[PDB]
């Protein structure tokens, strides 16, 4: 498109994982495996609002890059994700979250995104590029079936909604979650992906800051494939390129010229998993290719981190409530820490593993 949200601004690092990353590298033996990994906080990652809690630190990082955009000469751009509908994770257990549709969720989500939106409206000098909700709406493609997210439907339409139309209020440049090449780029879900997100779309009143869609947050898949990995048979888009090349067009025969954002923080090693289901802490996985608007699509506006490398993805204690028995796999790296803590021994596995090299 005419617009990419990155051309002409610095983008802040995210000092929350900046702070993971510097204790990580500390402990990190090897001199030089220890200056690679100390490295990766100069690489820009989306920071998560995964919680209400994490709201005040979202003030501080907008007043920060107001204050170095003003100290370097730029203008600065904040990357977040959007993360905290309630019944969050309607399909698993690992990131179930503080809101519960049966207490008053759908309205303390509306009150959550209020007070995002009043950090937002007081540093109108910095530009904000916004996840919406990864693990959201393809649920409400493919796992219908699976009764918590039918009963979650109507809450996630309307908390995702109210997301989107109040943030393009405060012109925040929004990607909403799609999932990735092997959830919604089967090619019999594209059709119905797209429908769901035309319909989304058209009930947020159609913003030009909803720009389109990310792909593979928090996943492993190849933006382009040097061959398919063998966990895609059956399905033609083995990659993320597959995948957009694909639904694109349905966007734009539907209404919208959608971009993409596509995750490639952890895509660095492909053909590690059992099934391309597998989605937990994968052992052996890598940091990916850096963020750059070289993307190699017309339809890829950026090639991103969003899901932080050395977060966990799930804990592997069959004791915690928030326990999937993904993460116990022979391909989940064990034992691992609740969702989002740091996950050290995993952190330098991406670091000692990165494609290209730190
Ligand atoms: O992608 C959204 C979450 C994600 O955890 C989420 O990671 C975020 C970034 O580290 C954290 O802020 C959250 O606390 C955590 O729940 C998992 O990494 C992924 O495997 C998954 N599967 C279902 C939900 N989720």
């Amino acid at each position: 498109s005419a617009n990419n949200p990155w051309t002409g601004f610095q983008i802040f690092l995210s000092p929350y994982y900046a702070n993971e990353v510097a204790a990580a590298a500390k402990q990190i033996t090897d001199p030089t495996l220890s200056s690679k990994a100390a490295s990766v906080a100069n690489i820009p990652t989306f920071t998560w609002l995964d919680s209400v809690a994490k709201i005040p630190d979202l003030g501080t990082y907008l007043a920060s890059a107001s204050a170095l955009g003003k100290s370097t000469g730029t203008k600065q751009l904040v990357q977040i994700v959007i993360y905290d509908l309630p019944d969050r994770d309607c399909a698993a257990k690992a990131s179930n979250g503080e809101f519960s549709i049966a207490n008053n969720g759908q309205a303390n989500y509306e009150n959550y995104i209020d007070q995002i939106v009043a950090q937002i409206q007081q540093f109108p000098d910095v530009r904000v590029v916004a996840v919406i909700e990864p693990d959201s709406l393809a649920n409400l493609v493919t796992n219908l079936n699976v009764q918590k997210c039918a009963n979650a439907k109507t809450t996630y339409l309307a908390s995702v909604n109210y997301a989107l139309t109040n943030l393009a209020k405060v012109g925040v440049y929004m990607y909403m979650d799609a999932g990735h090449a092997g959830w919604l780029g089967w090619p019999a879900n594209l059709s119905p992906a797209a429908q769901l997100f035309t319909q989304v779309w058209q009930n947020a009143g159609k913003s030009p800051f909803i720009k389109g869609l990310a792909t593979n947050v928090a996943n492993y898949n190849a933006l382009q494939a040097a061959s398919p990995d063998p966990i895609t048979q059956g399905n033609p888009n083995y990659d993320e390129i597959h995948y957009i090349n694909a639904l694109a067009p349905l966007l734009q025969q539907a209404g919208w010229d959608a971009t993409f954002i596509v995750d490639q923080g952890r895509s660095g090693v492909q053909n590690i998993r059992q099934q391309w289901g597998d989605w937990c802490n994968i052992k052996g996985a890598g940091f990916g290719t850096r963020p750059t608007t070289n993307t190699g699509s017309q339809f890829i506006d950026s090639i991103v981190w969003v899901k932080p490398g050395g977060e966990s993805d799930g804990t592997s204690n069959s004791s915690s409530p928030r326990y999937d028995s993904t993460c116990s796999l022979p391909d989940a790296a064990q034992p691992a820490p609740e969702a989002g803590t740091w996950f050290q021994a995993y952190f330098q596995t991406l670091v000692s593993a990165a494609n290209p090299p730190l």
